[PDB]
């Protein structure tokens, strides 16, 4: 398979998008991450090298990408995301400046030749086209919705002793799972007296807050797709392109892009551009697996 | 590019080469190295992760994150092995220990958009082939042989204070720069004991002599080579490939396997096989880059 990648500023005053596309020749893996950053890069910047390193050496202890057991792979993933947001909200706390209010939501995919896995928290979105077809394969993690799993988020924050209006935490956060974000997590009672001090809210409304656990975190959602030969091309990106795009318009655009001329980096770059094209206002980041199938 | 790779144990009852490859689409980096581990494999598990680490933190630190002279990486690259290096000796004492006399030589490329880092240490070799032609980009560190190369090796031995016998630092290592090792270099005064009072050589030998520096180092050679059109492929192989076939006839070999079938994996494969064909009775691991030019 073939890499198209492409992650550009757009018209935000800042780039808190990046993209991590990494190989392990000698393993036959690959690792590629969208990380979608918010109020700062610390978190991203974090993200970028600590993330790969423990997805992989989570992945390496027991060989598991070869030994075929989803559970265990499941599990070593999910660990990996945890531990380095217990790192990050450390390393957060020593550097703090407060606010240093940085997070980030990430959508990564390892590849071992014939599988594959998405690990995701938060808006990104990752599709595949399997003969033609999208299908969708993640899920947006925000405190709102009708789907099943915003019904679900909505419950978890609520249980926390979180509350939301107009589709954010505390009238703040509008997704609800991310790395960083500590004052969602560690910090979420000194949040709640910032909060006073402010004028944001009374004493009164504070001292009726209970939590009960974090309000964000940072377990994501794991995916197993076997690349079976009607698997034609994954695209993981940012919201900057799906907020401005239909999905089945993206796949049937980079589609066609291939058919034109076979170059997934130059249908990459023209996808951004027709998100700009489309308004887009945000940060907007791609990456799009060719798997030279079809 | 593309990566063909093979690393096998051979005629030897242990297997102490290993080889690394790992790539960044993102930056248009890569890191390959091949590790011929000697007396226990404890320094190539070391050096498997530990190498990497600290070269791609060197050549991302300050200035150099933006390309740099090169005598500005060659000194990051010097560092790093030389960090690692120190690194490595804590651990071998720290862990599991004695007699753990392991040590591993070391051939890295680094390749960096269109310019490739030859960083190397002992015995090992790598070549490219322009335009069907032999270049040679390493030099062997060994305590003996006719070479510029050898006879400065030999030099820098005996004014650390070192003998060589048939070969050998002290009729045991024989080669002269490699990683961990540490009898040679902190350890060096112990050895003289011990080699007393195993038999080796008496306490009058050992009383007139007088070590000035490390009779081994982890100093690498450094060597830029300019990624042109020309440039068809670059070998890295462990000594079990070399001390059997001419490299000539290596580069000529891999030339013909790429343009019968074009398959730079099936080449590395059957190239290993010659080397066994050849009597190589030594763990033979080979690393080839296939720039893909006509
Ligand atoms: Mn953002
Ligand atoms: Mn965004
Ligand atoms: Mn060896
Ligand atoms: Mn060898």
């Amino acid at each position: 398979m073939r890499w198209g990648y492409t992650s550009v500023q757009g018209f935000r005053d800042e780039m808190e998008d990046d993209i991590v596309i990494r190989s392990d020749a000698v393993d036959s893996f690959s690792y590629a991450a969208v990380f979608d950053g918010h109020a700062g890069s610390s978190s991203v910047k974090f993200l970028r090298e600590e993330l790969y390193k423990e997805c992989v050496g989570a992945l390496q202890a027991g060989s598991l990408l070869n030994g075929g057991d989803f559970a265990a792979i499941k599990e070593a993933l999910i660990k990996a995301f945890e531990s380095v947001d217990r790192n990050l909200l450390k390393w957060l706390e020593a550097n703090g400046d407060e606010e240093d209010e940085s997070g980030s939501t990430a959508t990564v995919m390892i590849i071992r030749n014939d599988v594959s896995f998405i690990a995701h928290i938060g808006d990104s979105c990752a599709v595949l086209s399997r003969s033609g077809q999208i299908e969708e394969l993640t899920d947006y993690h925000r405190p709102y919705g009708s789907s099943r799993a915003a019904i679900q988020e909505v419950k978890r924050v609520k249980e926390a002793g979180g509350w939301i209006v107009n589709g954010r935490i505390c009238g703040d956060i509008a997704v609800s799972r991310a790395f960083g974000d500590i004052r969602f997590k560690t910090k979420k009672n000194d949040m709640l007296k910032k909060g006073v001090d402010e004028g944001r809210w009374s004493e009164k409304f504070v001292s009726r807050i209970e939590f009960k656990g974090d309000m964000v975190v940072a377990t994501p959602d794991i995916f197993q797709v076997p690349l079976t030969s009607d698997v034609e091309f994954i695209i993981l990106a940012s919201d900057g392109l799906w907020d401005y795009m239909k999905s089945s318009d993206v796949v049937s655009y980079v589609r066609d892009q291939l058919r034109k001329h076979g170059n997934v980096q130059l249908a990459c770059e023209s996808l951004a551009q027709v998100a700009l094209d489309r308004r887009s206002q945000d940060n907007i980041s791609i990456i799009i697996a060719d798997l030279g199938r079809t």
